[PDB]
């Protein structure tokens, strides 16, 4: 049943680069230098935030290929992040399609290019991500005008990426948020209706497998004290999250398993002052490499979705796109626009890394 058990995952050579390029140049001390060669071989998401990284999808799919002709057993891993008037709740989205200039009908084709792909690459198990921070911000943030109006879009947006990304080469986990999000208990019946209509809504397609949580985020999987940012909340972890919301989803017909992040959680407690803190956190470490050895039956797979070392947002306040949670003085700055390469972040989630990259373990 679970999608993460039989493969390898892909490391793709387009964080490889950055890594490369950007990074080890930038980076004096030997140790710290075959650290990060060594981050850049961990398999992370690719995230397809633009229409015109889909080549870069397909680019990566014909590389998998290749490597499972040689023998591989690798899978592909992908975040469809693109609907229109994405980031609903933000003072600032880098979305590059609006609702009310066609942006349904752009989103339509970016699926559309996305599905003729995955059927171009049906012999590749293709792991899909399905639009972080959209259908949480439908429980919560209905308060806020942009939200409000962008209702209708996405949710025939979702149900067109789920009903047409539904292959059998195909498991897709739809993001839900996070334990600070969706976990507290008062939003938990609306989350669970929510999600489970948006499943039965699309015909409770085979490869909808479940949600995606801690997309981005810093939460821990376990942790035996509440951080005191999580107060008052009794979910104050992604296990307790899932343990809580998963019961839920299954009583009204979506028997959904889930796929954590853990890409940037290996410090505890972060650096978060507030819990609502989302962008470039200091005091976070890249936490438990990409497994689906979870120990936890409800968990297909932790993963790295967010791909550790890429901006969250720019802190320049004169900048297009620029959000105020992005100058908070628990996010690192100055910090470059969102998606691209934050080299003292990086550093930071290498320094503080658990496991650590920096032991070296060695036998002949």
């Amino acid at each position: 049943g679970n999608p993460f058990e039989g493969v390898q995952l892909w490391a793709n050579n387009y964080y490889r680069s950055e890594v490369h390029t950007l990074a080890i140049p930038q980076i004096t001390d030997p140790a710290l230098r075959a650290a990060a060669s060594a981050v850049a071989e961990v398999p992370s998401f690719m995230w397809l935030d633009t229409l015109d990284k889909t080549p870069l999808m397909e680019q990566t799919l014909a590389d998998i290929r290749t490597a499972n002709k040689n023998g591989g057993n690798y899978a592909g891993q992908f975040v469809v992040y693109d609907l229109p008037d994405r980031d609903c709740a933000a003072l600032a989205s880098n979305g590059e399609y609006s609702i009310a200039d066609g942006g349904v009908a752009k989103y339509k084709n970016y699926i559309d290019t996305i599905r003729q792909i995955v059927v171009e690459y049906s012999d590749i198990r293709t792991l899909l991500v399905i639009e972080p921070d959209s259908l949480a911000n439908l429980v919560t943030n209905l308060g806020t005008p942009k939200c409000a109006n962008a209702q209708s879009a996405y949710l025939e947006c979702i149900n067109y990426a789920v009903t047409q990304l539904n292959l059998p080469n195909v498991a897709m986990y739809l993001d839900a948020g996070h334990a600070g999000w969706l976990g507290w208990p008062a939003n938990q019946d609306p989350a669970a209706q929510l999600f489970a209509n948006v499943y039965k809504n699309a015909s409770s397609p085979r490869a909808l497998r479940g949600l995606a949580t801690n997309v981005a985020n810093y939460n821990a999987w376990s942790i035996a004290s509440p951080p005191s940012y999580t107060s008052p909340n009794p979910n104050y972890d992604e296990k307790h999250y899932i343990e809580a919301f998963a019961p839920l989803l299954r009583n009204q017909g979506f028997d959904a398993k889930f796929i954590v992040d853990t890409g940037r959680n290996g410090k505890q407690p972060t650096g978060q002052l507030e819990w609502g803190h989302w962008c470039n956190v200091k005091g976070t470490g890249f936490g438990v490499r990409p497994t689906a050895n979870t120990g936890h039956e409800l968990v297909d797979a932790f993963v790295w979705v967010k791909p550790g070392g890429e901006s969250d947002g720019t802190s320049d306040s004169s900048a297009p796109r620029f959000d105020s949670h992005c100058a908070l003085p628990d996010a690192l700055q100055p910090a470059p626009q969102a998606g691209a390469w934050f080299q003292a972040y990086f550093v930071q989630l290498l320094t503080n890394a658990n496991p650590s990259f920096l032991h070296h373990h060695h036998h002949h």
